[PDB]
């Protein structure tokens, strides 16, 4: 499997010669969303033996365990440029053969510009000239980092520090000086009207191919269209910046072998000894040009064409495009950086500082727990029957009709149904398993949320607060916390806790530690905050308990809870003249009874607003989960007050968790299924 845009029958020719030498016939096909279908089909132990695609999507298949560990000897590795092998490396395993190589180059109008500039610094001057003569120095696509990054990386920007065939996921080069200088100089071109911020791909292409501008930046795909344009063009090295080369992301067309294929040995023989040779690549190139190639020997032939030469010069000076899931997060962080600094609505420093922290953001998954409580007094009186069960991980709902069985897996399932059961879940168990780690995250400097989700009676309060005979999460957490402060607090580090306790009622904010509506506002770095919310210093749990008593006295009636209570602990961790502060927000949120209890006043507005608010929470949480698995999505924080307020404590580097409580009873099976399905929403 190779692409349709490539040279298929040329590759078939190399297979048509493989049969001759071996006797084994060749499999060359170019089907469909081949890249999108390959993981669909390779996942079930099918697909082709060999797949040809760019290394972009190869990093994923590898993670999915889909490609085999290739095993060329050094002798063979030495035949291709050493940098190309970094493309086809995942989790420190060689997982494909580099084939072709692709990179942005400087493209210029020989007629307008016989001697193109070596140097970015030249362009303003160059431009001033061409504009006086009714033309322009340079137009390229300023909309997307793929194109802008090269200049940005020149003085030292980088996406993820790559060392031991490892990308330090945590080491990002978007904030740094090298990146500031590139973006700054870029932005200046714009400021000084040497380029337009609105310039995208088509404008740029149109302009260059019509003879309106002297220069553009594009990749070999763009050549053909110039050819048709009859514009007299040259393709060359990108300009230096601060005497350092521009660093475009390199795209390596690479050939991997299916982990499923039994032809692993035969495939290797084919790629190494047939395809990857002067003859073998010429066969393909002749059909449809490979651009620059990884095979040193043949590239040297190809680089006779100085356009190709230059794709190579620039690929080598560039950086292999990371095939990791975090690249997305990077792409979008930097896109937004550049858009806003080019706009002038935001300084370079602030743009890139914002982008660093989005590109470097953990995006940890949301932890979902479930707890099934014992039969309530009321349910026993109702002669209630069990409809909820455990099996191993799985919580299973078996409808009385016995046709309907719904099952669910959460990160953890707390089975507190029968105080007996060899896996019964006590209060301590619930704490140690779900919340303790949050406290460890809080101490590491991460913001955290614990949401408590369920219908009235399902055990939210029991779980969160508890009773003197049986203390729930909040009390244990605080006493864990304070005992750890005691431990940790030293002449090196100091701990300070403040506490706010508010509620979201009908999307309004009410402070429970004093009912007037407080206004939400937003800081552009530190995010949403409540204007006029009390922050009471705390020193022990007893302090908090006072406060949570005062607060809960003023929360919500029916006795159902009809607001979302937000218990918050801001903890400042001051070390020392030279003394930083590390801030963790800890939000413990008792959500409102999920009952969609809709029958026959302002009690209704509540219901409406609770359903709406909880739906939005779920949406964002769901978005979070998807985000955490690396896919670009929109997170509707702003769509609900609770979610907007906790924005900075939800995503980013934050640690979010939810405990859904349910009733084991047949009476409640529908709300139980609402809850459990909700909690799945959250993966
Ligand atoms: N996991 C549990 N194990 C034993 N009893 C529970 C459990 N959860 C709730 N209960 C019992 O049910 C009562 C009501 O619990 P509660 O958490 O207030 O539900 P909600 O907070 O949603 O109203 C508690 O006082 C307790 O006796």
């Amino acid at each position: 499997w190779i692409n349709g845009d490539k040279g298929y029958n040329g590759l078939a020719e190399v297979g048509k010669k493989f049969e001759k030498d071996t006797g084994i016939k060749v499999t060359v096909e170019h089907p469909d969303k081949l890249e999108e279908k390959f993981p669909q089909v390779a996942a079930t132990g099918d697909g082709p033996d060999i797949i040809f695609w760019a290394h972009d999507r190869f990093g994923g298949y590898a993670q999915s365990g889909l490609l085999a560990e290739i095993t060329p000897d050094k002798a063979f590795q030495d035949k291709l440029y050493p940098f190309t092998w970094d493309a086809v490396r995942y989790n420190g395993k060689l997982i494909a053969y580099p084939i072709a190589v692709e990179a942005l180059s400087l493209i210029y109008n020989k007629d307008l510009l016989p001697n193109p500039p070596k140097t970015w610094e030249e362009i303003p001057a160059l431009d001033k000239e061409l504009k006086a003569k009714g033309k322009s120095a340079l137009m390229f696509n300023l909309q997307e980092p793929y194109f802008t990054w090269p200049l940005i990386a020149a003085d030292g920007g980088y996406a993820f520090k790559y060392e031991n065939g490892k990308y330090d996921i945590k080491d990002v080069g978007v904030d740094n000086a090298g990146a500031k200088a590139g973006l700054t100089f870029l932005v200046d071109l714009i400021k000084n009207k040497h380029m337009n911020a609105d310039t995208d791909y088509s404008i740029a292409e149109a302009a260059f191919n019509k003879g309106e501008t002297a220069m553009t930046i594009n990749g070999p795909w763009a050549w053909s269209n110039i050819d048709t344009s009859k514009v007299n063009y040259g393709v060359t090295v990108l300009p230096t910046f601060k005497g350092q080369p521009s660093k475009p992301f390199v795209g390596v067309l690479s050939a991997g072998i299916n982990a499923a294929s039994p032809n692993k040995e035969l495939a290797k023989e084919f790629l190494e000894n047939y395809l990857l040779t002067d003859e073998g690549l010429e066969a393909v190139n002749k059909d449809k040009p490979l651009g620059a190639v990884a095979l040193k020997s043949y590239e040297e032939e190809l680089a006779k064409d100085p356009r190709i030469a230059a794709t190579m010069e620039n690929a080598q000076k560039g950086e292999i495009m990371p095939n990791i899931p975090q690249m997305s997060a990077f792409w979008y962080a930097v896109r937004t950086a550049v858009i806003n600094a080019a706009s002038g609505r935001q300084t370079v420093d602030a743009a890139l500082a914002a982008a660093q922290t989005n590109a470097a953001a953990e995006n940890s998954q949301v932890t979902v727990a479930v707890r099934v409580r014992p039969f309530s007094k009321r349910e026993k009186t109702e002669k209630a029957s069990q409809v909820v069960f455990t099996n191993g991980e799985e919580i299973t709902v078996e409808h009385p009709d016995m046709k309907q069985v719904y099952s669910f897996i959460y990160d953890v399932s707390f089975w507190s149904f029968d105080e007996c059961h060899p896996g019964y879940a006590s209060q301590t168990t619930v704490y140690e398993t779900l919340a303790a780690p949050l406290l460890d995250r809080a101490f590491e400097g991460y913001n955290t949320c614990l949401f408590a989700y369920g219908q009235t009676g399902s055990g939210k309060s029991y779980t969160m607060m508890g009773l003197n005979e049986e203390p729930g999460i909040i009390p244990r957490f605080c006493e864990d916390l304070f005992a750890q402060i005691a431990k940790k607090q030293t002449s090196e580090v100091s701990y300070h806790l403040e506490m706010s306790f508010f509620e979201v009622y009908n999307e309004k904010i009410h402070d429970l530690l004093v009912k007037q509506p407080l206004r939400a506002r937003e800081h552009p770095v530190s995010g949403p905050y409540v204007e006029g919310l009390s922050m009471n210093v705390v020193s022990s749990y007893s302090d908090i308990q006072s406060w949570l008593e005062l607060g809960n006295k003023q929360r919500a009636t029916a006795k159902s809870s009809r607001s979302h209570s937000v218990f918050t602990l801001v903890m400042t961790q001051t070390k020392t003249e030279h003394d930083h502060r590390i801030t963790s927000r800890i939000n413990l949120v008792d959500l409102a009874g999920s009952e969609r209890c809709s029958t026959a006043g302002q009690r209704l507005k509540e219901g409406v607003s609770i359903n709406k608010s909880l739906l939005t929470l779920g949406k964002v949480i769901s978005a979070l989960s998807e985000q955490a698995n690396g896919k670009r999505v929109f997170i509707p924080y702003r769509e609900s007050t609770l979610t907007w307020l906790l924005k900075e404590s939800l995503g980013g580097n934050s640690k979010t968790a939810m405990i859904a409580t349910v009733s084991p009873a047949a009476s409640n099976i529908e709300e139980t299924l609402s809850t459990l399905r909700y909690a799945t929403q959250a993966r």
